[PDB]
């Protein structure tokens, strides 16, 4: 039946793989090893050496010994932590190989008989599984908490540190503009500890003017006067009389401003919300003029709205999904899916970014979350509605909702994610494609570089929530049939080979993020995982045997583990400690370069 | 029922506070008005006596006339919070006039009509209720804000604005002792603006022991004779090993103790830990020990304990509690003259007598549960009282409401067994016998207007022994928040479970919480005087819980209509949904101000010349 996906998958990979080795191993090594030339060559080979050291496969290298520092030298503490997180779930996955032998094993119903056929083996599976994962999730978040300790302690001096963003404030000092109140009240309340403080301005006649401008003068290759002299006039024009309600304000000395970003200002919370300043190059300066009213009603229109279009997916989606010379029948509402979830990551990031979020790493974060909630009612409510217009008593029900379902879609549709997914990824053949066109097209004239050859940000916002889909949709079914389970481990073990090979080797991170996006991993991998328990507990009570009040004791225990987590781990994830603070580093900053940091044009 | 419950009721009262109008305007006035003779004396014989005067305008008008500023002045921030939270109970239970005369219209039985077009009536009460409470929690929750912003803004050096409770210290240094670990390390973060640390004393039992003795033995008139033991041990043990994992540290300037205190201090939030060192008279040297882990331990077993607690409570405790009837009087009716029977209304009471036992239990719950809860790892005083009514809440709404009231709005529409099949009942007794209760709550009022006045003069004359006219034993507790508000916020939840369904009981809410006001207003502003100034940091959580009873109110209205069959029951569920998201919309606009102590106002204060040697000798216990 669904033997022709994973042909096709594999016919995939065996294609772009075949690519990959033919094609990197030449002259286009300034496209698949990209993240070497920028930061002067270390892999501008097809290995870290000389003498024709091409050697296809060459991911004994360093591909496969990939330190735990090392990559961290090579690229932002977040790469590690997204790397730790692969680790973990195939370790989780993995060290589940005493439930694919034995319970695999008891194999006219064709799933267990509904009759006390060691469904007690299926509660020691679910206690299994349940224990693994508490005990990795554990290690897995001391580690990344100490490697944010590790590399948060010994970082370089950054304009980040000596910064606090004061997002709200009362605007009116009716006798006085707003640079002038901040001085008064900022002086009050630190003195002779407080440099300067810029005011949050609007972008748009000019922020727009300093875009077409920089365009116009990109365009000068082998008019504008009137472009500078606007850009000169509007930015003396806003430079006054708009001065906006927020702003940032910089100390000067790294204890008191991560003393003063995780302290209160005034008491009424309502006013003067201080909080550690972003990165600079993820401030967003578009969300600050936002008081404190607005940022809520802004919260909740949009999560009704994504309730909305939760339902709006679900229905028409959801139906086309349950679909099912029927091959091309077989492999259509598989793309079908592709494209119909493909979209909104870009409108979910688009709408919480809009829900006032000041800062890139964040919206990034929301963004995830609400790819989550789209997930697990993906899982939910796809094999739900597919089983019931499968069949038109209970043991029915048990057989839809276990076999079919699971053994054709959720066991190909992590084949579409990988082999033909992952195997795209590597060879970035679409991007040799786009940048060998632009090449023989029109180019930049030698602004190659500035042109189709920087690669994104690993784009920790479409690679998490979608390769945690797959985790989901693997937890559930674990036990239900291990198959998915064997699907899910080499998922993971591919992902980790492919993911190391492109972080070493092509993308380059955007933004910093020291150690952040793990919590919000963490809780949602443990969501994955009281989900699973509470459909266990569901299948089982449909099998007709009692040991349903020897499974609640996981649910009690996962929301308990929450608790103990979050409380005992995820208070250091929030900010810069003050004694990592006076050790950041010590050897006489200036404030001017890091107050030139924040111009935002 | 509840008739003759009240029959005793307002007779008791009334001849209680015909007690008080004797006792009171009398020259023995020594505890009666309280507060003023010990604070300056100035309210001692309110320049009349307070008896010359009008009796019943002598007090009463005195206390109809206060203002927030004077209950503030006489006796703190504190408890004119409480009265914040008295008057707008009572402004929910009162402004919903337009809700007691139109519904009482509508008024087998023809007494509710299971599918009437009038019931789309009730609803609109439900609303009304809702709305009003609405604005009632957000005007008042403004209200206490300010108070609370103005009375840190005019207060004046207290030493805690100094400190903080650095509270889990690693501890080895592994070469040296405690206190120069911690002296060495803040000394690393904060230079020049660090005084002078203060570690616990894990052996201040024993130290503590040898103080409470000798000031036991100072009683000699005819503390003083204590030199050796005491001194020997605190010294050589404060020393050699005591350190515990705790301490007190002190800051500079209030700025800086601020904005430490809202901090953390260890990239690893398992260790160094700050809060915000309570009062001098608060925090529990006690308990400053337990590390984290072990406090997340002790937390959820205690917590399992009393959920234990309420369940077998509706169990075989309170069952056997019930089962000790003692029938005809114990069967010693020849003891007994009233066995005539004239008297029938003793039926009451002898059924009373197991509710008796159920009384004994329900005085000892405050004891009971505040224990537990000091022995959570709670550093403090505050804290630990706030917790304690947490947990009497949770006890009475799952006591008092859930069982009649689910069993009432579900039915309508081995051991374990025949324990739940007499918990049925047991559930009903509890609720008659609790409005039983109530109708002793009235009672206690009054009992809280005399009894303490006649156990006290019986020590200037039964002891006697060598009180030589400074054994004052009339020293008032506080106005004690651990039994206040949670035995009147029962009166809440009763209030809304029943306030359409069964809407006369308005009346009965307004009539306790008016009473209250106005006994606690009296009985409060000259004999109470408070022991910790929490600057207002109790009211968040009466909030929390005014609005969970309306929560609950709103789920119970949504369950007994749809009870009533027609398309009701779908217009409240919206009402749920507000008042969820007015709980997310009040802790995210005001809960802020209620813990951190305001850096503005820490700053701006702008202190005339203070010192430090005079503050950490306040922190010391002994």
């Amino acid at each position: 039946f669904g033997s022709f996906l994973v042909s096709l998958g594999t016919s995939f990979v065996i294609f772009v793989i075949l690519m990959l080795l033919f094609t990197w191993l030449s002259r286009k090594s300034g496209n698949a090893p990209i993240y070497y030339p920028n930061r002067i060559l270390k892999g501008l080979e097809p290995w870290e050496g000389t003498s024709l050291t091409r050697n296809p496969f060459a991911w004994m290298r360093e591909a496969l010994t990939s330190s735990e520092q090392d990559v961290v030298n090579l690229s932002g503490v977040d790469t590690a932590v997204h790397f730790v997180f692969l680790s973990t779930v195939l370790g989780i996955f993995a060290c589940s190989s005493l439930l694919l032998l034995p319970t695999l094993l008891p194999l006219s119903m064709a799933n267990i008989t509904k009759k006390s056929s060691r469904l007690w083996a299926f509660l020691g599976a679910v206690y299994w599984i349940s224990l693994v994962t508490y005990f990795f999730l554990w290690k897995a978040y001391k580690h990344v908490s100490s490697l944010r300790a590790q590399a948060l302690m010994s970082a370089d001096v950054k304009p980040e540190q000596f910064a606090i963003l004061v997002r709200d404030m009362p605007a009116p000092p009716d006798g006085q503009t707003q640079k002038e109140f901040i001085d008064s009240y900022f002086r009050e309340i630190y003195p002779e500890t407080f440099y300067r403080s810029l005011v949050a301005t609007e972008n748009s006649k000019v922020n727009k003017i300093w875009e077409k401008l920089e365009g116009y003068k990109k365009k000068l290759a082998r008019l504008i006067n009137e472009s500078v002299a606007k850009l000169e006039t509007e930015q003396k024009a806003v430079l006054a009389e708009k001065q906006q309600t927020a702003a940032v304000v910089f100390f000067t000395t790294r204890v008191a401003a991560a003393s003063a970003a995780q302290s209160l200002h005034c008491q009424m919370v309502d006013k003067w919300t201080v909080t550690e300043a972003p990165e600079p190059r993820q401030l967003l300066w578009q969300n600050l003029n936002i008081k404190l009213f607005s940022r809520i009603i802004r919260q909740y229109f949009i999560y009704f709205f994504v309730a909305v279009t939760i339902l709006f997916y679900m229905i028409p989606i959801a139906f086309v999904s349950a679909i099912t010379r029927t091959v091309l029948e077989s492999f259509l509402p598989q793309i079908a899916l592709i494209v119909f979830l493909a979209m909104l990551p870009k409108l979910l990031l688009f709408l919480s970014k809009a829900e006032g979020i000041p800062s890139q790493s964040h919206a990034i974060r929301a963004a995830s979350g609400k790819y989550f909630y789209f997930s697990v009612f993906n899982v939910f409510i796809g094999v739900t509605l597919a089983g019931t217009l499968f069949n038109t008593d209970m043991i029915i029900n048990l057989l839809a909702t276990s076999l079919p379902k699971s053994a054709t879609f959720f066991l190909t549709y992590v084949a579409l994610k990988f082999f033909i997914g992952y195997g795209l990824e590597l060879s970035r053949i679409i991007p040799l494609i786009i940048f060998h066109l632009k090449k023989k097209y029109l180019c930049k004239t030698e602004a190659e570089v500035k042109e189709a050859w920087y690669p994104g940000d690993l784009s920790y916002a479409t690679r998490v929530p979608g390769d945690m889909l797959i985790l989901t949709i693997t937890f559930c079914y674990s036990v239900i049939a291990p198959l998915i389970l064997i699907f899910g481990i080499t998922y993971f073990g591919l992902g980790w080979l492919v993911l190391r090979n492109q972080a070493l080797k092509v993308y380059v991170p955007s933004y910093e993020s020291y150690g952040e996006m793990w919590p919000h991993i963490h809780q949602e991998i443990l969501a994955a995982l009281f989900l699973f328990q509470v459909v266990m507990f569901g299948y089982l009570g449909a099998k007709t045997f009692f040991y349903t009040a020897l499974v609640i004791p996981l649910i009690i225990t996962s929301l308990i583990f929450g608790y103990v987590c979050r409380q005992k781990f995820y208070g250091g994830f929030e900010h810069t400690a003050l004694e990592v603070a006076c050790r950041e580093l010590k050897q006489s900053p200036d404030l001017e370069e890091i107050f030139r940091a924040y111009i935002p044009h």
